[PDB]
This record gives structure tokens, C-alpha cells and sequence, in this order.
């Protein structure tokens, strides 16, 4: 189909005078269970789009989805966060100092309609609303919507898949019983569920009558603050991200950023060392348990909603 | 030079004097990379994988680190999750007594066993033809081994041995500069095991200078006293899919019955949804314990000292 | 001549060889007995000049050092100079070659250490006929020196006009204080090195005051020189790069730089022919007289005795 | 396009016609609205950049000013920038011309002397004829770069991403002192002058603090911005001859310069090879802020308010 997935595709100037970009990179049109590109996954959520290649025991493979966090190690506090909550997603979020396009995509990810109302009674109050503005936000509105349709499990028909269940507390998961951390995701929007559920592979993945865990310890949590990048016990992961996913904005603002840097050779190091399978360090999103089901279709290719 | 076999198995050679045998030591067995073990004899013997472990800073300078991935799948039980026997249940965990001679002379001296080896000795000197090749190849097999244990003992005359390195295998006292149980029988262990472990299992912690990085939040492996083992100190053991076809077929005329898992539906289409995204690894590497590296260090040496604790 | 007290480290094993890395300002006669190179390698000092002019037509020079010291950084890593009491701990001589390790403890006095030194290379096989009269060289070289700059050597005129009061307080009465007495306990060419780098706050000539700074950068207290401000957090000196990594290459050292991020570019081309306000830190401390009736414009070096 | 404030400056009467000696910097939109020349000639300092750096390639340059007041003068012979009640007083206005009287009324928000300057030269029976577009044309100009510099003009840019609290002590988080409020009451080409000139001696981007200088060189008093530091004698700023503006031919100099008699050359060539610390007093007070959100490396001047 080659059509943008991303739910950010939206954003545009409202002002007529001003033609804004397209910053998707090539994965927005490859129709899968993501809704987001992996650079605005990236510039927004900290987060790195990857798969988990599960294999058996003789040939067969297949693939889930996956994201490591961009998350430092030395971070804290509201930093620390991939997915805010609708409490805090005003405050983790700079929304003030963001297109008006994506702040309306923002306020309708999280359904809070009443930050929706005001930016279009506060457009209207502007000139030339009538003609072109009212335009471009009526379609930036539209596609969001849809696209949060198409995420939602409550809409009218929309197929659901309840083949396959996911919990985020693993103290109970075994007795089909969830904890606090789903009941603040069953709290959270259909759209962002999705995300959610895509970025955070499960920590053991349940299959008929079979146990497979992938991790023996959860790399994130689901709090009141939201889906954070914390580990449950211990100092942080060492987690030394570069300038290539940072992909910075705001040329004009000056940051500074302390960066850790290894003094050394390290060349003969290296050759020496070279032509060995490298094992990957980045810190992937494990947490929770998923559970399918006996009876069901795991392999079907068009995303449909999963309600637990 | 690149052309010194450095694998300790690598002197494995038919005491007999009319059967040959050449020994299928991967390439990675010339590499002078601290391992003393090739690629495919660890998988054999050991039942690991050799990985390298890149560590990046924010700037552009990175270094590598060893690693290795077990090969102990998830509904194994028992003796056969121990991949480094300890030196008394190594003759149970092994089966010695099947792999012809030779590979057992350098087991049993891997493990300091000075009485089997000299048993050894003494069932091969009734041969017929000992005088002739089979002393000499014995002999051979014996100062190689030696000479790969000298390598790495660090009590051995003139021996230069590290010790601006720190390792540590317990964890709850390592930011004291104390081990544990752990450490304990770690050092109970031979030199060439010592390192091979060291080699083999990441720290879980990593402290240069004053900076701690943490690799892992848990360790996948333990050091009892059954060894160096691949369970997990929590609940059920981590899911690893042992790739049937990679491990050796070692006997064939053997009948071995084993219960594999497959999965079932056609997976073709969501590959395609899913091809491009850059994939992580599902293996199961060697993490655990703690690593110091003082102030003043010579960690990215070339040439291997035998790193022996302070 | 090299004239660096540094420039005579050399490997005690006859086989290797090393010419120690000198600036070209080791050949230099100035009141320096110190290269730009060693002075950043070991007292993380950068050699500068600060001139002083008169109104119409008349500039002089003095001699001044700028610290190495960033502001995140302490403890013992803000001591430029240390004290002959505590220099074994701020210096790690044991990862310092020999020869250094000689002349580090000439420098501080140590003949005990130095007799150590002696005593383990006098062990050592291939000493008596080779490794002799290299120790030797050592040796005498940093000991003429040291004698150069220390005033109480024999017949060794010694400058007497110009005082130095580390203590400001009392500066003006003619009288030092604790930092004074604490200067006066160090070795001759150590004296000598600490008046190069540190000028003086204020500088009283013909009864005329010229006041240069309006706070000292550094401070002697026990630990030594320590380049420390007296008053609120250190003092923001960046240091880039470049200027110790000949340090042993397989030392793997974690570094906690502090990047600007963002184009300053534009900024930098809007503001760019103007007069550069340079951003280092001075050493600055202390009071200096000159005393009417001197010979301050002398170009050869006579130790100072205060 | 010259962004002198005093740029203008054209005699009022059709006559003799002299263009203000601006220098070339004039025609740099760096957000000084003021040449060094006319820095130097009406409030006694220089231009000058104070370039940051980082540790790893990255330095954003920022404007400073050095004060040209010796260390002698005293009384209102210290005050660089007057404040809005003793610039009369601190400059002589009577022999300014009138072109230059009527822009320093202007700056200081004065409307009484420029209406009875305006007045005073209606008068003139030769007025209307040219007097009045020259008159209305300096007006126009110096009340143009006013409005450029007055963040209160209709509808104009107004950054507030950045934090000035001068004197600073209790405005080191979010306060201000006494002399905050002093600042305040100045006109905004006059804030917009002071926080060019006058670099911050702290620097807190966002967590981090760069602290330049351990003491402020220069105060905001009553009297206005004052070279004077609040620690006791003047810093020795020798003010050379030939670099002062000779605008009066005819008054008598009376000067009472310094002189330094003695053979200097040997030393000066002997040292010549070091870098040179240089001797200016910069203006260094207060402590400036930069949020987490700012637009501080943009250029395109806008006026800054607290
Ligand atoms: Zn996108
Ligand atoms: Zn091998
Ligand atoms: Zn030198
Ligand atoms: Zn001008």
C-alpha cells in the first residue's frame, strides 16, 4: 500500500504561509502491528524499534516485535520514562514547545478531548481558520482518529483478538490472574496498549501446555508515573547511547550533556578480538508474561486489537 | 605468527601407531585471544558458544570484551547443566571412560588429576609397540598439555601473572573487595580453568576506576560445587533452542533419542512484515559476579598474563 | 642545554633508550627549570607571561603558570605542587619509571628513598659495569640543578631584595604566615618553581601598588599548592585534550567530559573580529616587594631567598 | 547599516559637516547597538569576547567588555555606565554638541531635555529650513534602536529562556538583589549595554554551574555601573596613552602617568616565546541562568527581560 502508518504523520503547519516535512523514515509504510516509525518511536518514546527472532528446536522460526529504551543509565526522574501516563504525559512531555499538530495528536493519544477543544477554540480565535486552517486540522484530526480506531478494541465491529493474553505482573500470570501493573495498562488508550504491547516483549511467553522465558529479570516497569525504563532492583544498565538515535532538534538551544568516554587504544584490542559473533548490549524491554492459547491464529498477518 | 595452535585439545593424536586422527579444530584455535580453547571444542566439551562483548562509550572509542553463550537447554535437569565440572564430579559429568585416550590424558590433567594420568600411563606402557611411536606420541601429548597449563597457572617459575584485575563470582561483598562461597571454589579450580571462566563468564558488574557498569540486572550462570553451572538463581531455567544441526553429530552409530520441540503455522509472512528491523539475539550468555579494573591497569594488553586474584 | 630537572630521565636497562619528550622551552634560560611538557605532565601547569606596562612606553614581563585542574575535580587531584609530607601518595611514583622516581625524591629530599633505589638497582646483575655512572648521570645532573636553585649551596649567590609573602594579611607589615612558613619547609628548586607559577596578587614597587587580581586562584595549606579558590565552587577550567595521553596507551581511563551541544556557528561568525578574553586560570596568590634599591631586570636566574 | 546608537550625530545647524568617527564593528548587528569607539570615548570600555569552552570541540563565544578606569581615579571618575539620576552630573552635557546631548537624553528617558533642547532650536530663525529634519531624523533613529532594544515596544520579541540576577548571593536560584532592582529602573538600550559588557561571573546551564571569575570586577550601585571592586584597592589597569580618543585639541591634559625607568629588552626577548596572559580588567558580575528550553545559541538579537 505504501501508506504512513506512523500516527505522527499528521503534523503540518497550521499557518498557510509554511510547508512542514516529513520525518518518517522508511518503516512507516511497512504495514505492521507498530503505528509509530522508528525515528519518532525514537525522538519521542526513547525507544528503538528491534525483533526478537524466537527459534525451536529444528528449523522453525518466528519473529515478535521488540524496543530497547534509550534510557542513560545516569538518568532519573521524569527522564527515566518511555510512556507516561495521562497524569504525567503533560509534564514528561514538553508539549508546549512542539508543533501544534503534534500536540494535538499527543492530547488525542492520551483522549484528553478538553486540551483538543482548546487548541481549535485558540486556532479559530486566529485569522484565516475558516478557509485553510480549519482544513489541515480537520484532517490532521481525522487520520488520528482513525488510526486510533483502528488501535481501539472498542469501536463499532473491530475484530479483536482474544486468542492470546499479556499480563505485566508475573507474581500471578501463571494463575491467569493479573496484578496492579495491568490494571494500569487496561487504564491506558487502546493506541498506546498497542504500543505498548509491541515494545515490551514478554518476559515469558506461555504456549500451549509450554513455558519459554526469555529473560530471567525485567528490564522495565509499569507504574503510576507510566511504562519506565528502570530496572526492578539495582543500579541502572549501563545503557551508552550515541549521537546516531539521538537525532537532536532545536539547533539553537544550547544543552550541555556529561558523556563518559574510554581513554586508550583499544585498536589492538579490537583487531584482536575481531571476527567473533558480537553479542549485542542494548537494553531490551522484558516485562511481563504472555500467554497463548491452545486454539487461536499467533501467525496471522494484519494487526488486529488485543484486549485482555 | 598466526600458525601455533593454541587450543588445549589440539594434541589429541591416536596412541595407537596405525589409526591417525586429526583433531577438527576451528580456525579460531590459532587466535592468541586469551581462549585456549577452539570454538568447536568448547561446544564439544564445554557446551558453550564464544561470543564478543562490545562495551561503547558515548564518544567514539569502544572495547571488547570475551563471552560465551551456554548451550544448556531449558528441560535439561541435573548433571547435565553444569558446562565446567568442578574436580570432583568432573569424571561423573564427563564420560571419560568413551573418548579413547589422549583427550582424557589432557582432561585429567586439566583437573590436576595426577594419579589417573599416571594409570594412564601405566595401562598404555604394556602395549606391544610402546617403545616405538607410542611413547613418543604420548610424550608429545603430555608436554603439549603441560606447556598450555603452564601458559595460564600463575604459580609457575617466572610466571608473569596481572593483578591489576579484579574478579569476583559473589557479588554481595564484591564492593568490599571480598568474594564468597563462590570465589572459594573458584579458586580451588586449575589455572586453565580459572581462565577458561574468565574468559567464558561477563562479570555481571564492571567497575573501572570508580564507575560502575552494569551489564546485566542478573546472572545467568552459578558457581557451586557441582562447578560452573547454567541455571538461573531464580524459576525455570532460561529458554534456549539448541540449533540441532550446528551441534556435532559426534557418533553416528550411537542411538541417542531426543525430544526436540517444534512450532507449527506458517511463519513466512509475518518474517516479511517483521524483515528489516534489526534483530536481538536470543541466546543465553555467561553473566555473573564482579569485575575491578584499578586505577592504574594494563586492560587492553595483548599478550595473556594469567589474570590470578590479589 | 636542557636546563628541564626531568630531562634527565632514562631506562636504568642499558638496551632501551628514551629521550624523555621536552618542549623547546627546556633549552630555554628562563627562571624555568622546568619544560612546558613536564609541568603539564606532572604539576598540571601550562607556562605563561604576564606582562605588566607603565602608561607611555615600558612593558615588563613576569613569569605566571595557569592550573590544569577542572572544577568537578578533588580531593588530592586539585594539588599542583605537593608537600614533601604527602607527595608519595599524589604522585603514583611507583608507575613512574626510575629515573623519575629519582628525581622525584631529589626533589623532595628523600635520600632515603633515593638509597632504596640505589640499594635494589646495586642488586640487579649488569649494574656494577653498565647501569653505574647512569644512575650516576642521574644523579649528579639533578643534583647540580637542585643545587642551582637551592640559595643555602655553597658560595651560591642568593638574591636578598624582593620578598614574597604568600599571606596577604600581614604582606604589607613585612611578615608571612602559615602558607609562608609552610613555603619556607620546601626544597630550593620546589621554592623556586612555586614563585614561577604563582604570581604574585600584589606587587609593591617603590612603595606603588599594582594590584593584578582580586582574588587568589590557588592557596598553599598542608597538602600543598592546591589550586583551590577560597570562597564558593572551583573556578570552570576546561581541558580538552592532548596533553597527557602519551599516558600508558593500554591504561583503559573512564574521562567525564561536558560537551556543548547546538550550532554555534552563526553566534561565533556574528561576534568574530573581537579581542578574545582569555578563559584560563591564572595562579595568582600572595604579595611581592621589590625594595626600592634591586636589580629586578637581571636576564639569568639567582635563586631567591625570602 | 550602522547600529551605533551613536551613529547619528550631525550637527543641528546646516554647517561645518563632521561624520561620527564609528568604528567598523559599527556595522556588525552583534547586539552591542554601540561601536567600540563610542564604547570607549562615552563609557570608558572596550569590546572584547569571552569564548567558553568545552572539553571535547565545542566553544560558544560571548560578549564582555573591559573597563578603562585606572586604579587612581576616584569619585564619579569610576562610574561607567551612570545610572538614570547622575548622568548630568557624570557627563558633561554642555560640551557635547547637541546632537549627542539629545541621543544621551533619549537613552536615559529624559523627554523634559529633549523638548527643551527641541525647543531651544526652534527658536533659531533659521530652523525650519534644515534644522528640523536633521533634528527629526536623530530623533527618529535613536528612538528606532530604543524600540529595538525595549522589550516593553508593541508587539516585539522578548526571550525570557535566559536569567540575569546580578549581585548575585541569594540570587544564585531565582532571586535578585537590591542591585537587580537598580538594573531594572535603567532603560532597556541601557540593560541591553550593562548585560553585553558585563559578563556573568556564574554561568548554570540548565544544572551545570561555570563559575569564570571568583570576585566581580565591577558593582551596579546607586551611582550606577561602577569600576570598583568590593574587596578594597583598585585593580592596576594601566591605561595606555596613544588608544585614548583625542576629541578636545585645545583643554589643557594635565595627566599624571606611571613610567617604569629600566632596561627591559633582555627579559622581554628572553621570554618573548610564552603565551601572554593579558592584563585588562573585564566586567564580571552577577550570575546568569540558561533553562533547559532556550534559543541561546540563536542569533538575530532580541531583547532580553528578566
Ligand atoms: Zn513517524
Ligand atoms: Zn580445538
Ligand atoms: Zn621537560
Ligand atoms: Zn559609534
Amino acid at each position: 500500500m505504501r501508506v504512513n502508518r506512523c500516527i505522527f504523520a499528521s503534523i503540518v503547519s497550521f499557518d498557510a504561509c509554511i510547508t512542514y516535512k516529513s520525518p518518517c523514515s522508511p518503516d512507516a509504510y511497512h504495514d505492521d502491528g507498530w503505528f509509530i516509525c522508528n525515528n519518532h518511536l525514537i525522538k519521542r518514546f526513547k525507544m528503538s524499534k528491534m525483533v526478537l527472532p524466537i527459534f525451536d528446536e529444528d528449523d522453525n522460526q518466528f519473529k515478535m516485535t521488540i524496543a530497547r529504551h534509550l534510557v542513560g543509565n545516569k538518568e532519573r526522574g521524569i527522564k527515566r520514562i518511555l510512556i507516561p501516563s495521562a497524569t504525567n504525559y503533560q509534564d514528561v512531555f514538553n508539549l508546549n514547545s512542539m508543533m501544534q499538530a503534534e500536540q494535538l495528536i499527543f492530547h488525542l493519544i492520551y483522549n484528553n478531548e478538553n486540551a483538543v477543544n482548546t487548541i481549535c477554540d485558540n486556532l479559530k480565535y486566529t485569522e484565516g481558520f475558516t478557509s485553510n486552517t480549519q482544513r489541515v486540522i480537520h484532517s490532521v484530526y481525522a487520520t488520528t482518529k482513525s488510526i486510533l480506531d483502528t488501535t481501539n478494541p472498542n469501536t463499532f465491529c473491530s475484530r479483536v483478538s482474544r486468542d492470546e493474553l499479556r499480563f505485566f505482573d508475573v507474581t500471578n500470570a501463571r494463575a491467569l490472574r493479573g496484578g496492579a501493573g495491568d490494571q494500569l495498562f487496561n487504564n491506558y488508550s487502546g493506541f498506546l496498549q498497542n504500543l505498548i504491547r509491541r515494545a515490551v516483549a514478554p518476559e515469558y511467553l506461555q504456549i500451549d501446555t509450554e513455558e519459554l522465558r526469555f529473560r530471567n529479570c525485567a528490564t522495565c516497569i509499569i507504574d503510576e508515573t507510566g511504562l519506565v525504563a528502570s530496572v526492578p532492583d539495582g543500579p541502572e544498565l549501563y545503557n551508552p547511547i550515541r549521537s546516531s538515535d539521538i537525532m537532536r532538534s532545536q539547533p539553537n538551544r544550547l544543552q550541555i550533556r556529561n558523556v563518559l568516554k574510554f581513554e586508550g587504544d583499544t585498536r589492538e584490542l579490537d583487531r584482536t578480538l575481531s571476527g567473533y559473533e558480537e553479542y549485542p548490549t542494548y537494553v531490551p524491554l522484558f516485562l511481563g508474561y504472555q500467554i497463548i492459547n491452545s486454539e487461536n491464529n499467533f501467525l496471522r498477518n494484519d494487526f488486529i486489537p488485543r484486549a485482555n
